RNA sequence: GGGGACUGCGUUCGCGCUUUCCCC
RNA sequence: GGGGACUGCGUUCGCGCUUUCCCC
């Protein structure tokens, strides 16, 4: 059986990031476990506007990497990303 | 039918040992010029008698700050002018 | 931004201009 | 030398690099 995985993504409220869709929310992806990190930052992206170089994703508490699989972190249904805009310094 | 000869000067130099270059023992020189010298001939004198280069030296005579294009007949020297002798410092804002 | 040295010059002797540099 | 913004980016999340700059 086995399958893709259904993901959220938590968005943050940023209203002042008037030029993304940054109102809180909770995003639904269903994935393959084989894909990469990076396949998350996409789908935010298209959500969103926000692009992938802005995105920092958190999954309990590790700082996921774009490069990785899914497997690698072990994500199952309903695992649940943490969006942040990335900071510089 | 006068003649002016020239004047005889004294330098008073200062006592800076530190100098070991140069010979700044804070003695009197005395130096024998016409008065149509210009006032950088005692300078040269001076690099002479003590080694301190021209450019390094600055002169006053009773008060005045004299410049080196001017002659000792500007500044109306006569005999036993007293020449007082200095470290020239440069200044400047920090570049 | 600050400290220091140096090349030469101007000065109302307080400083300023300038050259080549070093350090934080 | 120090502090910061900005471009792209890295991070072991403490920070780092980079781009164009600002302040002292």
């Amino acid at each position: 059986f086995q399958g893709p995985v259904s993901i959220k993504v938590q968005v943050p409220n940023m209203q002042d990031k008037t030029e993304w869709k940054l109102n809180g929310q909770v995003l639904v992806f269903t994935l393959p476990l084989t894909d990469q990190v990076s396949v998350i930052k996409v789908k935010i992206h298209e959500a969103t506007g926000m692009p992938a170089g802005k995105q920092k994703l958190q999954y309990e508490g590790i700082f996921i990497k774009d490069s990785n699989s899914l497997a690698y972190y072990n994500m199952a249904n309903g695992a649940v990303i943490h969006l942040a805009l990335k900071e510089r310094g």
